[PDB]
């Protein structure tokens, strides 16, 4: 009784270690379609690459094909002008050039690129049948999109979004000469998005903030027993990807498995004006004010294990 | 017949693209050794992963195992630190953990950690039956050393140096705040040791500085073809350093075949005063120096289909 998921993301290696873990666990996740912003990561680049271990998945085991769009979103604060996706370095992994491999996607590449990635999302949660669990890894510009766009026509066909962004009482990673440090970069790279989407009645919201993906570190040791499964492809790019916090990986975990952390009931608001807190999710008292579900205190070894076995899937 | 070599490295990724080269063609090549210097890269880590590459080697395709030995060389002038991290990540690298091959690195590790790097180069090419050739892709700060402490007794016993580094008709590639940019990294490190090795008489050394190296680029089309060969363990490994120019494989690739290039006699001196352009390799006008083979041209194509072969030893 797998549920369906959308995958949002903006093409990172956690992007891509969440794309696995949502892909490989097929029992209890239909990947029915994926989106890319150009965030961290030239959407080119992640689009290809989001192909790429689709295909490598698809001829190697149970995960039937589905869309993938390029979204037209635009940054509000890009993000840093230097180094960030290493989207364009894992088009060359060997593990996802194998001819077979890209031989599908060649194929299959001209429908994808005729999606735009924002009204792809609003189509496969709005003309699916059951509802739809959408995992964002990346800014929250989607599905604000959607909101503004088909209101309640699209929120209420949303099982829930699981989202990864913010610091609510740790913390930001923000850390330019224009801000304090206490905004988190999905979140500051869209506010006025991530606002729409956390002011969102109807929506059920469940928020990884770094004050959860803090605690589940890459450690070394972790990393090299991947070492112990290089007979399955996906063992071998997890482990290269990671080998170079998981934030979007405990993400996705939870979206394949709830007991992967507790959630608590918080009023989120996101600070939009231009000072050096833009782009923070605090708290607000207003009056019933629409509460997000905020993870806390991640169960790290359900995680990891959770990750190395699915790396087995093929 | 195969000729002695030992390759004098300091852990970069196309150091190790080199080992992999070197040791992969027995035919032509029998690796007697190895040291790692703490440049461009940590030592200890560069260590590992070179006893990682080697016990994976000799576990698929018999490769004679050797000594690996840490140089107590330091720097004149230190490398960025954020080149020096690549070693960390490859020594995470899945293909790298495999449990037989890190049971046989971690039981054979200790007795190589009681080698001086220096004094094991030493030792390697005056105890050998035969002439050793030495291909040195990190500083010159080995060479130097052997020969201060043994003259001819170490450099008579020397095929030929191998040699990456300087820049003679070109720029180099050190720009910092206080350097013209005519020099080069190998040579910045420790111009001394350079100068040393560059003035010796009764030394043969042939010379791949930027000149050559430059004119051979590792574009992505390239390396995607390992992922043509993904049923070899070298072709994964390869493919995947590069994935994460290769100056260092066209100097080992020398060594394995002398088709690469053609060469030039240069009488080459090392600027070893804290001048702007420090470090530099320059044309000498003193009579009877030394003269030095600059490569010259080197023939892509071949090396590329060499590096493509090879990595399909295993
Ligand atoms: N980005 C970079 N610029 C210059 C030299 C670099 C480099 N990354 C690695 N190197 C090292 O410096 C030498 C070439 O200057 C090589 O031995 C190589 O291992
Ligand atoms: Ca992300
Ligand atoms: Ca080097």
């Amino acid at each position: 009784s797998a549920k369906n998921v959308v995958l949002d993301h903006d093409g990172n290696l956690d992007d891509f270690v969440a794309m696995v873990l949502l892909a490989s666990n097929t029992e209890k996740v239909r990947l029915i379609g994926a989106l890319c912003t150009d965030a961290d990561c030239f959407v080119e680049n992640g689009f290809n690459v989001t192909g790429k271990i689709m295909c490598l998945m698809h001829n190697n085991m149970n995960l039937p094909l589905f869309p993938i769009g390029k979204s037209a979103a635009t940054a509000v604060n890009p993000f840093p002008k230097e180094w960030r996706c290493l989207a364009k370095n894992m088009d060359d992994m060997p593990i996802l050039n194998i001819p077979e491999n890209v031989e599908l996607w060649d194929k299959i590449k001209a429908e994808n690129e005729k999606y735009e990635g924002q009204q792809l999302l609003a189509d496969l949660v709005m003309n699916s049948e059951e509802k739809v669990t959408i995992c964002v890894t990346g800014p929250l510009s989607n599905v604000a999109w959607c909101i503004d766009k088909y209101g309640e026509k699209f929120t209420s066909k949303v099982e829930e979004c699981v989202i990864m962004g913010g610091a609510v009482d740790v913390r930001g990673n923000v850390f330019l000469p224009s801000t304090d440090g206490t905004a988190e970069w999905n979140i500051y790279w869209d506010p006025a998005s991530a606002k729409t989407v956390f002011g969102c009645p109807g929506l059920r919201r469940i928020m990884f903030s770094l004050d959860s993906t803090n605690t589940v570190p890459v450690r070394s040791p972790y990393v090299q027993r991947f070492g112990e499964q290089t007979n399955f492809l996906l063992s071998i790019l997890v482990g290269t990807m990671w080998a170079m916090y998981a934030a979007d990986a405990l993400t996705a975990a939870y979206v394949v498995d709830q007991k992967v952390a507790n959630v608590d009931p918080v009023p989120i608001d996101v600070v939009v004006d231009k000072q050096p807190n833009e782009g923070a999710t605090v708290r607000t008292d207003a009056e019933n004010y629409p509460l997000t579900f905020v993870a806390r205190n991640p169960e790290a070894e359900f995680f990891l294990d959770m990750l190395l076995r699915s790396a087995r899937a093929c």
